[PDB]
């Protein structure tokens, strides 16, 4: 089937009332707007998105919806680098730094602590800066990714 | 003359003890290990550095000191866009911003405050995101500059 429209987000609705079959999706597909995935319950579905979210798709967004069917989206747990900045000028250098690699970043629950795909390179130019970080599997949900609006 | 390595700074010492003659320097020349300048006096210089500064000359850096003469570094004003963020997140967006556009990006007085050079992109990237900004002539002095690794 293909999937043109999103159809709103599981946090909207009582996923109780529905039957829910989730796609699982890694962080780095969540942006692409023609992509083919198959469910858990194993049906194909095409995304050719026409006003794609600008973050991605995110953690519980509906792909299709029709009487008490339900499709959502599930983000896949990756590793991750964990940043702990301790100041505001920290947080400068290490988003102008993971910025200048073009690497993905997001948003923590802190404004000092932020989430990056673990990457050797990221992670030697943390250690270099002596940023405090930790390597965990965890969430890239799309909704907390900082946007690159008007890229090279 | 030849000049291998910095003397120190004049902010260290008092100038007016001094004679002072500088060399004027654009923001994107601070960064140069080898070069040739004039002094505003019109003495030749070839700096040839062994040990740089890693985020350039700075205002006042000193090339050359022998009795009571100076040949320092001034870094021009130049047009810049100076930016005030209103949160850290606001402040890691504009960093991360700037940094996947390459520009150059130093820190400002407050720890809101940042500043670019003027470049019409970058104008309308903050545009973009609607991030306070102005446009003035500044310093860009590169001991405030951010740098890559
Ligand atoms: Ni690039």
């Amino acid at each position: 089937m293909i999937i043109e429209r999103l159809v709103g987000n599981l946090r909207d609705l009582n996923p109780l009332d529905f039957s829910v079959d989730y796609v699982d999706l890694e962080w780095f597909e969540t942006r692409k707007k023609i992509a083919r995935f198959k469910t858990r319950q194993g049906k194909d579905i095409a995304i050719r998105l026409k006003d794609a979210p600008k973050l991605g798709l995110s953690q519980g967004d509906i792909l299709f919806k029709e009487e008490k069917e339900i499709i959502a989206v599930n983000i896949l747990d990756s590793e991750v680098i964990h940043i702990q900045a301790k100041s505001v000028a920290e947080v400068a250098k290490i988003c102008y730094e993971i910025g200048n690699r073009h690497a993905a970043l997001y948003y923590g629950e802190s404004q000092f602590e932020f989430k990056t795909p673990f990457e050797k390179p990221t992670l030697a130019l943390l250690e270099k800066l002596g940023v405090q970080n930790r390597v965990l599997s965890s969430k890239l949900d799309s909704k907390e990714r900082l946007t690159v609006s008007m890229p090279h």
